[PDB]
């Protein structure tokens, strides 16, 4: 189970050909599960879910998809509301792979994509597990933009190694996780011109007329599946107060909060996160 | 595994002899776990934990203790702050049974007793699992007394079957759980003179000078063990806003919230509650 | 300044003729303010604002409007989502009176009407003062229905005097405000066949396909005017946790909370409310 | 009404001689109010309350006290828990001036001092007005340290002008209030060796064994006076979630929140704050 052995590609149609990179594992397994990664600079499926994919693949057929704008998937210079854009791409990949209704696991940005998908194609998504998700979160107490978003914007404006490190440090409770190796690797991926293309495309997408499609906290009362919200108590990007509207309005919701954990739950609490996910998705 | 096969007694010293009733199960098992029940009228260990004891006893040596004032344990007519009183009784039973440091599972009132115990004898308590606990909860938004406490007080004033049923109905999300059999059984236990003695003793205990010992939300920042807080989103006795101070100030806390669940999590979500407990307490 | 002297009527069109009763005062004053009353059974403009109209009329041209179903306005037996229904009637009265952009003061159900009006006719509403408003509030921690709502429901099913008194008693912090005279006066008004028709009409209106129009917490981010939210800390109908979404998403919001005050802010803290309102609305 | 005309000094005893600087105004007025300033580096009574003292002195006898470590009061290099230290100095000045029970207005760090004083000398403090107070606030959703606190820390380690400007910029919603003149004036005061000694003194004071005295959210349930909490919705130092415990547990509490306002309420909303304060304190 490595990057190379699990690597796959597919071409879907979202206003034209779009190349999606993804990782496939646990192919002999019955239940199919899609993982959607968070949206930092240099973020991709493999680095996001490295402490989780092997474990989940003993029970599930795992599909960890690099979202458009990330990893080795297409980095267009223009797109609409990002979660709708990515959800369309996922709709394409589902139909291609012949998937019917499949549970979604998404953190941060990918959580928003999972949610945006589940609202746009209700019959296609089963249970959702969502770690500090964007979109359905609305910070009732934290002034926006939060510290983490501020630091991300600062990197988008001035893409230096120092700025990138500052941003990664508010991602976690244990700052020792932020090693020189991790910063160098994230920075290399993030400072390529295509990635910079993807960052401008994201920035321009915010001025879009379809901004309302990103405010998914207005819509999640319609979700009929069970939804497991997972949060780090010390999350500085999407703080804990952001969970309240979803927890209240999603009929079959559950919330799990870990203390001494930041934005990257699937890394800082990989083990507890793996079991909660396996158990919630039915054990396989 | 029945009431009768698991039944035991012990005599401890809390200002004199005090008889504690309790249930013992899974005796061949290594890890010892104490269950502390909630504090409704007619409440006891067996009816509280009936959907949980068998399952927990496959992994643990389970001790479900009837608290003084409840079940077949002593119903004194006078006592101090209840959680301290009960925690002293538990200290006595621990020493008698030769228990060292043991994890505590308590709902509602018993959660308060578990917490009061863990603060008073730090070396004696391990991990805590606490379902909608009193004591460490402080309702930041719900005006006090809450609906459930009001209905309990109304029964204490006028102990009729109708009042008892009204109280039991705000205990659960699914009201079908409130059957005529359950009301008749709770009412029979609750309307005996000894139980009525216990209710006055509880009421008089509130006027005590040691009331501060019940405000455990002022003290829980001192807990060093991991604590799992479990809550029903629709809890009408100890509402969800009551969890926030504990979740924030207890260093190694975790919170799990179930939607479509009321005050009796261990009953309405027995299965999910059993697994979370087993997993959190180390699998046995 | 009496009921009869301030009484006025107007006939507007909302799917047919509709008679609106309302009170006019301070006609010599420069600035017009519309008061929209709270929605208990037997409630009307004059009763709701009695400790308020005289004081407000020294600074403002006051129009205190009986909402359809209340006081002497038409009590239809069937209608759609109530706040949109009531806002349509209000829109009609505005055109009739040649009003431009006018500030609205709404208590409870009236608050929802005031807000619904401001969303549906953006150019017609200025500053809002809203006391424990329905509609834009969403109770993030309190389970629905709340205790106050339940009592109202009990009354709709069994409209006895005991039930009305019990409902009014969860309306206020200081229960002495609930005098037998007040109960008797409300019960006289509330038990008329016309009033009970209007009460069932409201209840059936909840099963409507236009329910989304009642969930205004999804829309108030679009409000551009300053909004003053006033809330009593011990409000058992629309609890304080209901204020968070509006406070966060309305750009020019402000919140005032009174301790030792319930749902009836304008009565229990009439003085502080009057001063807060006058100043917020520009001194007049 | 100038700095020099209102300047006064007094010498009190807190483990030795201590010189307190303070400003006195409205001496002809009936009612005495003590203002306690906020605690940035280079902060003092006159600067904190400038848009406020003149207006307040028309109604009240105003005493705006430089807290030890600030302005022209003694800047010791070592002290215990700061609010208790500052309250002891205040207690001394009260006895010196023959004050009875006096209302306190405290901003931020001053708010904590005002509160700590009211708990330690119950008979000496009346009504409190508290703007984004430290101490009784506990941030239930925001991870500590907050963004504002972090910036202050950055300055203590590296007291450059860039760092001071960055700190003042998270103090306010409208950043235009941070003029180069203001930064220059604060930096002049804040970079003196005496000011930096006082700043380190504060930091070392946190490692103290008397830390519990700083956790006033455990104690304010004992406050019997009316307390007005004033908060800015975009406060990034003591965020709005910090108000909940005090608002709930102080029996005669009230809360006012301003949208489009940061940590410096008395500056950014000077007018609304002045009127709110004057009225709350009895018109004088
Ligand atoms: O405004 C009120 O008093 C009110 C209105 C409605 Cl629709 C309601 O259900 C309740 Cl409990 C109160
Ligand atoms: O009052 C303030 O401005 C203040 C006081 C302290 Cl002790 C502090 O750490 C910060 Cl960030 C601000």
């Amino acid at each position: 189970l490595t990057f190379e052995s699990t690597s796959r590609f597919a071409e879907v149609d979202v206003d034209g050909p779009l190349k999606l990179h993804y990782h496939e594992a646990g192919v002999g397994n019955d239940q199919t599960v899609v993982l959607l990664h968070g949206g930092g600079p240099g973020a991709a499926s493999w680095t996001n879910f490295s402490r989780n994919i092997a474990v989940l693949a003993r029970h599930f057929h795992v599909l960890a998809v690099d979202q458009p704008g990330y990893g080795h998937s297409d980095k267009r210079a223009e797109h609409g509301q990002f979660n709708r854009y990515a959800a369309m791409a996922l709709k394409g990949l589902f139909d291609q792979l012949g998937l019917g209704r499949v549970p979604l696991v998404g953190n941060s940005l990918g959580g928003g994509t999972a949610v945006r998908f589940a609202l746009d194609y209700p019959a296609r998504a089963g249970r959702l597990v969502l770690m500090g998700p964007g979109g359905l979160s609305i910070n009732l107490f934290a002034p926006d933009p939060t510290e983490g978003v501020k630091r991300l914007s600062k990197f988008s404006v001035a893409p230096t190694r120092e700025n990138l490190e500052a941003f990664l440090r508010v991602m976690v409770y244990d700052k020792n996780l932020i090693t020189p190796e991790l910063v160098d690797q994230r920075f290399a991926l993030a400072s390529t011109p295509e990635s910079l293309t993807a960052t401008r495309a994201m920035g321009k997408s915010f001025a879009g007329a379809d901004f309302e499609a990103g405010m998914m906290w207005r819509e999640v009362y319609r979700l009929r599946q069970p939804v497991l919200l997972i949060w780090g108590r010390e999350d500085r990007v999407n703080p804990l107060d952001g969970a309240l509207v979803a927890l209240k309005t999603i009929p079959r919701a559950q919330l799990h909060v870990f203390g001494q954990c930041g934005h990257w739950v699937q890394v800082e609490k990989f083990d507890e996160f793996n079991k909660l996910t396996i158990e919630f998705l039915g054990g396989g």
